[PDB]
């Protein structure tokens, strides 16, 4: 077949790219990649980051996942779109899946990997006001309307974000204690139950349980 | 009295980028100048998260972060020089470029060679040789062979993105104390910068290099 993924299994990042596949109805091809003994291929496809996810589409390698994304939805343009009509609306999509990269996980998730004390509070402070942050990103991108960042469609924002719910056991564990998002952010745990309904999500998101465990082995290699 | 309104600091290629694209399509704007030690409320109530500049504000609607500004521009006046290209893949590679002008060449090479010294600044030196490396081939690659811009003969997003930092390589050359061997090493950068510099737009908004370097130096003498 004409498309290919080259990912580790509790990557997010690639996890938007299968996610975004099934959504589309595309039938791919998947490769799990040791990161500690990397395949020439993606050494061959992505020889500046040599990161994944990679998307190889005609042999062709798309890189990074938020582009990962919007260029499946701008190589499968003729259903289910991804990326909102208005300018600004995109805008403001980009905006907030960049948030999702750049704070909640660089600047919190990863931190609760990574760190240890007081270290670890602040990344946790960190990450309780990114996700009010989101929570009130999904009232303004839905307009209210439920339960996706799409309002009643299933879109890029969606995408960007929802891999990270399999994260949210693995977090809890790392820094020993209890995200309430039922009570303190009630919109994203609705909309992370009303996306667990779909068929892509079912398909392709990991056991909690499992990520968690290896979270914390990774963890060990830092603390 | 009109409707597009920049907040902004006059050195950062950044803002440079969103400057440039909104003269290619031919809006008129109000500018404002931002002091990062005095910021602007409305700075701080239009990007209250990042607090940064460029930030554009178009109809009470407030566009943050630059490159997703510049494709702002090109998705709300569409009709008119469209940045991007045709194919999804070349968009997907020029975006690509773009986010490695900035986390590479930049945060990796230029930022570097403004806060370091020694053999870090050497290293920085040495990256910023490779990456321009790099987007030597990524203007052929993008552009199909065809000159002298990365969109070929369309001057683009791309281009939008790298030509600010134009203004910096001087700066760069002095805060390391060194020649950028662009003529002789990457002639299609060269070729390709002499080349934007003829548009109006750039013209218009890309200061001297000189007020850049001074600019560059004494902010490098407070990271020293
Ligand atoms: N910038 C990439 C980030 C991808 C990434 O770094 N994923 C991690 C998952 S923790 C990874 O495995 N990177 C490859 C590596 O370890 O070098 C994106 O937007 O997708
Ligand atoms: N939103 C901006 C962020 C870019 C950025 O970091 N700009 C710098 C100036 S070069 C800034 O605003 N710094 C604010 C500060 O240093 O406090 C973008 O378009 O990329």
């Amino acid at each position: 077949n004409q498309v290919k993924v080259l990912n580790l299994w509790a990557s997010p990042f690639g996890l938007r790219v299968l996610v975004g596949l099934e959504e589309k109805g595309v039938k791919y091809e998947y490769q799990e990649e040791n990161l500690a003994s990397k395949s020439e291929l993606l050494l061959k496809m992505n020889p500046i980051h040599k990161k994944i996810p990679v998307l190889i589409h005609n042999d062709k390698p798309v890189l990074e996942s938020l582009i990962i994304v919007e260029y499946i939805d701008e190589a499968w343009p003729n259903t289910n779109p991804f990326m909102p009509s208005s300018a600004y609306e995109r805008a403001r999509a980009r905006f907030w899946a960049d948030f999702v990269d750049k704070k909640l996980y660089d600047n919190g998730g990863a931190l609760i990997m990574k760190c240890k004390g007081e270290a670890q509070e602040e990344a946790k402070r960190n990450m309780l006001e990114y996700l009010g942050l989101l929570e009130g990103a999904l009232d303004e991108l839905s307009g209210g309307i439920k339960p996706y960042f799409g309002g009643e469609k299933f879109g890029y924002m969606d995408i960007a974000f929802i891999p990270f719910a399999s994260w949210f056991q693995a977090w809890e564990v790392m820094g020993n204690w209890k995200i309430p998002l039922e009570t303190q952010f009630p919109r994203l745990h609705e909309w992370v139950n009303a996306c667990m309904e779909r068929e892509s999500v079912k398909k392709v998101l990991p056991h909690p349980e499992k990520v968690a465990e290896f979270a914390m082995q990774m963890r060990r290699r830092f603390v």
